[PDB]
């Protein structure tokens, strides 16, 4: 599922994203933006052999399971499959567990790139929230 900006807002808010661990809703939707550009279903193999899944491109190595990444963690103990849904309820639960892990969202290397510093308030301008 390609989500729209304001629709994915809304979800991000709904699930408790908006504000979680510091991050005001702008910066979740910014990444969303920049890592999956809002589709569920973007995949994206890594040099290191892992793959990144969904809306926010959550990483095999350490979070879900696609059973070709040797080495593999599984701290959102959840196939990778799970993040690709039009639910993004998993990706939602695994992406608080990455946030929280000390790094905040420097995690997503697009945030930091692109997201980080910027005006990401913008990211909900004209949505109902």
């Amino acid at each position: 599922k390609v989500f729209g900006r304001c629709e994915l807002a809304a979800a991000m808010k709904r699930h408790g994203l908006d504000n979680y661990r510091g991050y005001s809703l702008g910066n979740w939707v910014c990444a969303a933006k920049f890592e999956s550009n809002f589709n569920t279903q973007a995949t994206n193999r890594n040099t290191d052999g892992s793959t990144d899944y969904g809306i926010l491109q959550i990483n095999s190595r350490w979070w879900c399971n696609d059973g070709r990444t040797p080495g593999s963690r599984n701290l959102c103990n959840i196939p990778c499959s799970a993040l690709l849904s039009s639910d993004i309820t998993a990706s939602v639960n695994c992406a608080k567990k990455i946030v929280s892990d000390g790094n905040g969202m420097n995690a997503w290397v697009a945030w930091r790139n692109r997201c980080k510093g910027t005006d990401v308030q913008a990211w909900i301008r004209g949505c109902r929230l």
